[PDB]
């Protein structure tokens, strides 16, 4: 299978294609042509041109139907979207099914729906010669959105910007993960079938650094680049696109902590925590890779998660019962399992896991790591500070709601953080300290597209979601009228 | 006169002192007391610690009623404030008496008033078991803001942002310019007066690189750094918090177009364009440095504008008629005497101005530079490009609607834009047409501080004003309840 | 047997029928039997009833989405409702095509997105003990929606009211004209084909005063009653509802004036005034039938007009090239009559029509009358200060701007009014003088539906349009949780 | 003492006078002169005069500025106010200084605050010929605001009508409770001190039938009613202005539950039904005349609540302690009383209370009342069903959440309810099931006055506080620009 490069409405080839990798197995599937600088001006200058072009002529309304037949495609080809997530990264059918590819298709139509409904504002005023002035604003296209995504959630993660900037009558230059190049390759065909003017939606494969990444970031013709992805690689782009002062979202990971008071629903909370460090094999940013349960139920709590943990299925993602797929890569296996050693090293007790299975077959030859739980390492331990993006979690006591709250916001991270507790008065009060752009009580990761999403300190920059994206996938302009 | 720091509620001196000239005649008005690297950690360190004080205690009403006492303070010493302005900058008295005092009052009770008024966003979801889930969002203080200021509206701008970081709960250390230090130096004292608690508002003197500001920026203590100036400035700026992915709020510089139509009022835009080009001595981001007019009123429009400009008296900021002071310093007067030769050099007709006014007594110490009007040069003119901030404009004609937007819009530059037309339909059908993030219509500079400000491309990113103040200086953060 | 009431999801004869005429030609089109007392009771019960069954259980997403197959039934049958409609008003094929049905499936479309999109509100406060409280607000289901609905536009203000209160997630009980039960009677089949649970959309027919309307009105099940038609009927519904203090929602006559002045483009104001007076043959709320027009462009203006107006084709829905189709009925008939006698009598000069087209064939059985201009009036003349509701318009000179504010200004009525100028100041500075809930400049019937609209004094009470259709047609509830 | 009506600015006496009593002590206080129609149509001419007056030019800005002077005032003559409301009434001293004349004070200065920040609304859209058009949203003065004020809460409830009506720019005629006329009349006395316009703010004195009261509604010269008061009282004044099509805002009556959930925090829960049950003597509209509390806890609540109900002080307005003054007069004293002896009728036990104290001196001629308790009726008793609005409660146990939300909404009211847990999930789960606009958990009447504040049913109609008082009191208007 070959993945090309979508750009101004015509596929294309490179000088250089790359190995995607099914990381079940370790199996070639597909070559992947990595664009070169060259054809990433190309990709820009086509979405500068296609804004003057029909795009940038449509009604809201109409741009809006537009976009739900992109949604209407993805629906369509639905399970050729499964499978093609599926082979990219090794996550359960089940998951592809229910979570990412339907979460994709909410993306295109929350957003369509957006651009429909959203307003702005009028102010009135006074002025000397006592015949007033009026203010209003309006959302036009910020120009050409950069889009840099990640492996973790492919195709949901690449929609959840290329929705809201297409939206907002953008054009956009979008540049997949090395590792999962497929879901968005078919997303350009989806636009291409559906009529999407040429250069509205541009597809360029890379890498970062020396690659399509860096260059799609050093070019002076986009107007904003938002990411989602590794804090330093934030720092990274942030400086690149300091001289042309692009507009910046970054939504950028972190080390978060789930809590569990003494007053929770105990076997919610230990189901709760199993979801938040163990899903997706613990490759996502909103993962708790740290825990903290109250001193009188530690041991409990411990138990019943090291059952519960050693109770998941890791296989084949058609495999039965399957709960955990493999890691995304051999080099993110080798970071991972180099943390592993070093929780060891720093003193820790594995209370399950550690390692990697045995399966006497292809996967093998895989990427898979174990799901594994930490006891007894210091809030000061590299294992409990830095972001392993491994099903991994570190479990900790704690005796007072005040020292929690400390130990929680303890961190050069906050991007998001998960509470147990039955108690009303606490829930809101506690929540309320938390250092992050997130909380969930009682639950974790449940998603309501309307709601601001971000990180505060290393974990990101600005907000994503309803109309902070609106807002961010827009030029504002204020036009004052003197009466 | 000697204008100290202001760390941790006590005004403190430094290691080492530069010199405060004023420009009218080249005095000496008082030493500046340098705050070094150690100073801007003390200020740093003092600004954390106040968000877990009384600050950091008090109800929203409380804390916005502790701001107007501030404004109220600032009303009390009304001409001491006036007096400090005019020193440092040479502005007319009349502008600090009604645009520079009133407006950093007006920053302080507009932000004081939203603080109490505004609110956050409450969304409701189903989720599988039926029972469902509340979002809610707060808005909490970012934590420690870092503002950096210029210095053609020392106490206008510094307030803009002081007003909306303690409104919003944050804590503050401000490095006010180099050249306009006494007016911030006179609100610390206000701050003190008022009982505002030691380490909430801090007041470090200095430069930017190797000094103050440059130490501010790189203090991994600091939440956010907002600034207005120039905009490689900004770059720089941009660079230096990227590794710790600080909060941005950037205002930068301007080429900006003034543009009148065949319809408009002749002597209303004529008036219009002598106030845009030389109010503050063009000292203003907001300026027109390019001028386009219709074809068919050209040669009057230029003959009215060269005769209103040779009008304006040049001189004493409290001389009868003064309408222009001099440039903030002799370093800036270099600048600008630059750009005019060079206009010469790019083939200008001088149709006034073009040097340095001759008064024969002390003010030829000063900095005076002479209003200008260019004429002749083409649009890749670099005096037709590049930002000089200083009292010109160049004037071209122009014959077409869809021509002259596109000319406006060929810069790198997108901050403001005024238009004169007395048209209802063109004057909406082209104002949403520029690309920038400010236009107005038969006026200029006329401010509600609930609007959205801020601008396009070089010339800034994210917007201030209004709510979009409150969110900028707050952490937002959602709060999701499964129920 | 042939229109028959929709309750509890079953198709229901009643005691009495009565007839439905076709105003084309005079002849009988269908028997409508209409509800009894004993029926509303029945209607409001499974109203009530319905709420607690599955259609309360549903998701807002998922409710939205039954709200969209609604729409999409309507536009599966397409052709039926156009030549439903068109059979009981006898408007013009065209127009029933392009506004009527359009805007009906427009209806359901734009609540159903805004149920999904819209929000509400978080208040944090500080209290006593310091630990604080939130506030949340919340939208439910009134309850009952009671609609009771017009013959002018019958689809669209039908839809225009079952829509928003369908999406808030009420059940209905509606009444449509007995002039015009046709196409709704084929909405409730839409609706009963697309699954809506019985109870929830419920259709009565018959008359006001001592029949279905009244008995609605009266019904202490219901929770609101929202209606559009004429003033001194929204007296007599609130005065019905009082004593249960139902929520009530009023859009009533009006006396509506165009205003043109000097600077008007003048071929486009006739086109508009044209339009504004005559469209659905006079027969819409927002219609003028007062024009003010400068006395330097008056005769000109008054002839262009007479030109145009004796250019309509008067005649069948299906005629080639047909304007205007006849009155509704042979009441309202006598009604517009009885004001051409009294126009006369007044002292009126007729300028055009005046009276009924002589048509020698069965037209002359329905109730045509032909599109008049008047001129000569007082501003206190009975045909200018009393609503018509036919195609008519007295056109009088003015002088002063403040002359015609107060004379548009003077009227118990305040719906609608349109301006022609292509002056910038004038058109803002004059539009928000007018004193009435909708102001139209250089078009009229433009129509956002986002947009609040309603009248004031006795053209009605309240608004409805995007959110403010959102509060209406929901409890509001504060619910306050102390921490 | 002398109380005057305050018309056109002047104060003016009249052809008939009534007595205020002293309830403590049955006492004359003062004569007041009663309006009559004469003077309550000079009153509202002289309102829309005003209109057109130097009110009428003040900008926002100044507006604002000016109500902050009256709010200045009271605060001014703070002692005289909180003197003169408990004369009229005999309410507690601490209560009038802590909450009566303080809200008032803080209702002036919330409404000019939200006049200042409040803003409208912008919304695009396409049109056929492709150049668009907009449309924006005002608000204005609404007109001429009638008020009618009740007695139990004077100043406070007075003044929640009188400030965002002036807020909004509405000139007012306000007729306060015959019961409770000082403190407004004194407010006019600030408003006349402050320099408000003659005529912006009309006091006119009297009753409802055949007085000011009904003769204001019945006024054709004011443009909306707004009213706190008796259900039966909201549903004559509806009809009253039903002719005039009025707009109209109800706050009415109650019979409010309170729910004691079995995971309550029993001894807050104790004293949290004490308050909503006995302050102000059980006359304020959001009282809980109905408890239920869980089977489990049930016989220990009652016996604690009993205890802490013999504890309470009653006497004096400056006594030592004092918990409960009198009722407002004896008529209502005979009412309470009659409906005490109701309720040992219907089968009541009376657990404390059932009669009126015996003092031997002279509040033995006022008219108090015992704080009263009872238990053992029906759900369907009167005395469970009906106001009384006097100090008293009835108990009833519950055993399951459905069915207590059941009970709880039985009811034609729906004004308030409180409900008591510690619970998270309750908290929220049970607090949107119940049928009323505001409720709170875990205390009672915590007021934020950016709040929605209003009732369902039989409790009231439309929403005031914060955004919807500034709509309620504006005229809302849509004006769209063809472009
Ligand atoms: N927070 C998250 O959701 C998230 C997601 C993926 C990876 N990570 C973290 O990062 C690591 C793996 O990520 P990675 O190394 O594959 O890439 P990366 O996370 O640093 O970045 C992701 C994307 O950015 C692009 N990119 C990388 N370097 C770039 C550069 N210099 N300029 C422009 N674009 C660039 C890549 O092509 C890729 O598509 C993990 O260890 C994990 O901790 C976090
Ligand atoms: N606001 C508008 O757009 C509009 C629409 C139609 C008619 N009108 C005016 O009304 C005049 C008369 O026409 P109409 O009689 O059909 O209008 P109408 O307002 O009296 O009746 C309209 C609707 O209300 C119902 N109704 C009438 N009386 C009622 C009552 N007492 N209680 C409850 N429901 C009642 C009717 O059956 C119908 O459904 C027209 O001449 C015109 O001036 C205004
Ligand atoms: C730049 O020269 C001026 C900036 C002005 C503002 O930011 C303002 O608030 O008016
Ligand atoms: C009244 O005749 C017209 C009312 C129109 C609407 O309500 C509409 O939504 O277009
Ligand atoms: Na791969
Ligand atoms: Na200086
Ligand atoms: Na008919
Ligand atoms: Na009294």
């Amino acid at each position: 299978s070959q993945l090309l490069n979508y750009i101004d409405g015509n596929f294309v080839t490179s000088a250089s294609s790359f190995a995607n990798i099914n990381p079940v197995n370790g199996k070639l599937i597909s070559d992947v042509f990595e664009a070169d600088a060259k054809q990433v001006n190309e990709a820009v200058v086509a979405a500068q041109n296609a804004l003057k072009g029909p795009w940038g002529k449509l009604s809201v309304q109409d741009r809006a139907a537009l976009i739900h037949k992109i949604a209407d495609g993805i629906q369509a080809r639905f399970e050729e979207f499964v499978a093609a997530e599926v082979a990219d990264t090794g996550r359960p059918v089940h998951q592809a099914r229910t979570l990412d590819i339907p979460r994709a298709i909410a993306n295109f139509r929350t957003f369509a729906d957006l651009a429909k409904t959203s307003h702005t504002d009028l102010f009135e005023m006074s002025t000397s010669d006592g015949s007033g002035a009026l203010n209003y604003t309006v959302r036009k296209p910020l120009g050409v959105i950069g889009v840099i995504s990640p492996w973790n959630l492919p195709l949901l993660l690449f929609t959840w910007k290329v929705a809201p900037a297409l939206a907002c009558g953008n054009t956009v230059v979008a540049k997949p993960s090395e590792e999962s190049p497929s879901s968005a390759t078919l997303l350009a065909e989806v636009m291409h079938d559906a009529g999407v003017p040429p250069g509205v939606f541009n597809l360029i494969h890379g890498f970062g650094k020396d690659s399509a990444g860096e260059f799609l970031t050093q070019h002076p013709g986009i107007s904003a680049l938002t990411f989602t992805g590794e804090s330093k690689t934030g720092s990274t782009i942030m400086k690149a696109v300091a001289d042309g002062v692009k507009e910046v979202s970054f939504a950028l990971g972190g080390k978060n902590a789930a809590v569990v008071f003494a007053d929770a629903d105990l076997d919610a909370a230990i189901e709760g925590v199993l979801r938040s460090s163990f899903t997706n094999s613990g490759q996502v940013c909103l993962c708790s890779e740290r825990v903290y349960v109250h001193r009188s139920i530690f041991d409990e709590f411990v138990s019943g998660l090291k059952v519960e943990a050693e109770r998941l299925v890791v296989g084949y993602p058609d495999q039965d019962g399957v709960n955990m797929g493999p890691l995304i890569s051999h080099g993110h296996r080798d970071k991972v399992l180099s943390y592993y050693r070093l929780a060891v090293d720093e003193g820790a007790t594995v209370v399950t896991g550690g390692g990697v299975p045995k399966f006497n077959d292809e996967r093998d030859q895989g990427a898979y790591v174990q799901p594994t739980i930490w006891t007894g390492l210091s809030d000061k331990a590299r294992c409990v500070t830095e972001e392993i993006f491994g099903p991994v979690c570190h479990i900790s006591p704690f005796d007072d709601e005040d020292e929690v709250i400390n130990r929680v916001n303890d961190s050069n991270y906050g991007l998001a953080c998960a509470i147990w507790t039955t108690n009303l008065s606490r829930a809101h009060r506690v929540s309320r300290q938390i250092h992050v752009g997130l909380v969930w009580v009682n639950t974790w990761y449940l998603r309501d597209l309307r709601t601001p999403f971000g990180g505060v300190k290393l974990s990101g920059l600005g907000r994503e979601g309803g109309r902070f994206s609106m807002d961010f996938y827009s030029d504002i302009a204020n036009i004052c009228i003197k009466i």
